[PDB]
């Protein structure tokens, strides 16, 4: 019995992966071994292997990936209720149960080894079980771990939405697909962003967005947002850009509103660096570094989205081949994807 | 028979003239207040010195947003107020609840303020002070600005919890009146100044827990992480804005809320930091306070009140043209310690 796995060590480029075979790894006593069978990657996973993730240390030898879901294979003799066959997802961290994340020690694919193996030997505390009448498929359970988790921390962990309030994300990432699903399934009013028009009638076509507006052409896009919230300004912004568009996303906010911080992808110089403290309290609205998401936190989002039916968006999924999983990581690196790039360790 | 000061000619409180006026007619929702008590606040040197940003100011301005005093005469649609009730009057006229919308209605800069003898105000405006309470008007009046800041600051957002730890910058009004407020619910505080003088009073007067000079120890943020067990700060009322931004998000916990309020230091465009980049490192929250409603105002009034919080006035001066001047003239010097006051009388 092997554990075939991928590795890297010369974090340059995510074609450093190495597919090796391992044995079986064995459980301790508080563990569980998971079947991986469904994978979906994250702009972190690029960040990554190619060695421009700044937020904290990452370990030698490691398995990329913080995006697992599968069956638990075997269980650890102190182990209670989790049983073998059992439909799981693991928990982006080991031990952030609830509040706050506290460090990134123990985030799988950067502090420990994460999912990108078809075996995974995880503490039990760490593992979220899937509702049983769940009819997910295993990519789709992955795809909550990450993007899902952060969202559900941005809208509910802090200040929760209210129905009826607009909700606007920023480009058509993981983390605005999957934030668009949830928002419009807890029934917001969703507004998207793009730098490009063919991205905007797809993400208006597949999952029925209220409005959508390009910020290449458009850079007055605050005035936009407070046009279609007649003049109040969103009341919740999913903000990826960073300082680069933290001014636009600033006047596009309602006052009382919250802007959920959660990358950095915007160019900005020193020159143009906005004054924050000033805008927000001239605005008075609410900015929030935003990080991943609690045990806790996702669980309630995993069992909504069970509950309520929501099918994430999977744009493509790739076998576990070598050649599959280069193609996958090249094509998340491309930023031609819309929402998720899928891998089924199993099938 | 009304007493009031005006002003317009903004460059400087010295073009403020004192003008006796008739007594007000009162409109029918309307309340006629006599005041008794008055403090100041930074905004009336910024508003009278020509300095306040956004906003917008009337002409022919009566300054000052605090006031406190009685009922002298009741419209005609009002019910729930009678003459001779104890009153303070709400900052604005029109937020009763949920965020400020705008400062058209927000006295001493949209609508004329509370430095004369009576005011006409809507009924809706007023909040009754408790009849138990023993606190002088100019105390009554000091909770309009600085109080209704401070409570939306710590509970109106996401509530503090006791316990927890908060950090005051400086030695002015939102901090003194914050300090008293925070202690009274069970917050460790924390107060930085540029002087051991003011520090030392602070300590003793108030029962301050930990102190720090910001000219002696410019790395602050690493004391406070220090007197935290390496936590952080849970609360920052954040008075200085751009100026200081970077060391109070390095001063703040995880999960931790910056109650950005002021905008005092100085800052140059090569020293802006990277607010969003910091934040989403340290794992917290910064938010724009404007103010408070009446509705979070008044449960700060209930608590001060229930709980027998009797605030600072550092010195209060009397209503003639020389007395007003020289209360001015204190607010603006920063030789204060929190709230000075005016005793309209
Ligand atoms: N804080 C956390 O816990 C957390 C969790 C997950 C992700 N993140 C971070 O958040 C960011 C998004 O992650 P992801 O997996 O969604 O990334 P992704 O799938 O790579 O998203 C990339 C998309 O972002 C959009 N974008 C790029 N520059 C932009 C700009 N200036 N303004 C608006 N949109 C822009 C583009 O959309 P268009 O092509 O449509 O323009 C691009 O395709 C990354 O920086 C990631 O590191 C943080
Ligand atoms: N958003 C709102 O609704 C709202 C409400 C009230 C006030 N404010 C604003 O909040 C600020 C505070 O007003 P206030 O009435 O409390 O002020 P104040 O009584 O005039 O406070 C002045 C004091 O602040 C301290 N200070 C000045 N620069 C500082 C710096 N760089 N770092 C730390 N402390 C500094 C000084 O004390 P030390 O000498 O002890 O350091 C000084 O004596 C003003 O900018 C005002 O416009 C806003």
């Amino acid at each position: 019995a092997t554990n075939t796995v991928y590795r890297i060590n010369d974090r340059t480029s995510h074609h450093n992966l190495v597919r090796l075979n391992e044995p079986l790894p064995s459980v301790h006593g508080h563990e569980v071994l998971v079947e991986i069978r469904g994978v979906t990657l994250n702009a972190r996973d690029i960040q990554i292997c190619g060695g421009f993730y700044p937020a904290a240390a990452v370990k030698d030898n490691l398995v990329p990936c913080s995006d697992g879901a599968g069956v638990i294979a075997a269980v650890g003799d102190a182990v209670n209720d989790l049983e073998i066959g059992d439909r799981v997802i693991i928990n982006i961290s080991f031990d952030n149960l609830y509040g706050p994340l506290k460090s990134q020690k123990y985030m799988l694919g950067g502090g420990v080894d994460g999912t990108l193996r078809q075996y995974a030997a995880v503490p039990a505390h760490a593992i979220i079980k899937v509702p049983v009448d769940c009819k997910l498929d295993y990519v789709q359970l992955a795809s909550l771990v990450c993007t899902g988790a952060t969202v559900w921390n941005a809208l509910y962990g802090y200040v929760p939405m209210k129905p009826g309030q607009t909700v606007l994300f920023q480009g058509t990432g993981g983390v605005s697909i999957t934030g668009v699903q949830l928002a419009k399934a807890a029934g917001a009013v969703t507004i998207v962003t793009s730098s490009s028009d063919e991205k905007l009638e797809f993400v208006k076509d597949k999952f029925g967005v209220d409005h959508v507006i390009n910020y290449k052409t458009t850079p007055n896009w605050a005035e936009e947002v407070r046009r279609f919230t007649n003049g109040e300004g969103a009341d919740y912004v999913i903000e990826i850009g960073g300082a680069g568009t933290i001014e636009q996303s600033i006047q596009a906010t309602a006052s009382g509103g919250m802007i959920a911080v959660i990358g950095y992808l915007a160019d900005i110089k020193q020159e143009n660096m906005p004054n924050v403290p000033l805008l927000a309290l001239i605005q008075g609205c609410a900015l929030r570094g935003v990080q991943a998401g609690s045990k806790q936190l996702t669980t309630e989002m995993v069992n909504f989205v069970s509950r309520k039916n929501v099918q994430p968006y999977i744009h493509k999924t790739f076998g576990f081949t070598e050649n599959e999983v280069m193609a996958a990581f090249d094509l998340q690196n491309s930023g031609k994807q819309i929402g998720k790039v899928g891998i089924a360790v199993k099938d």
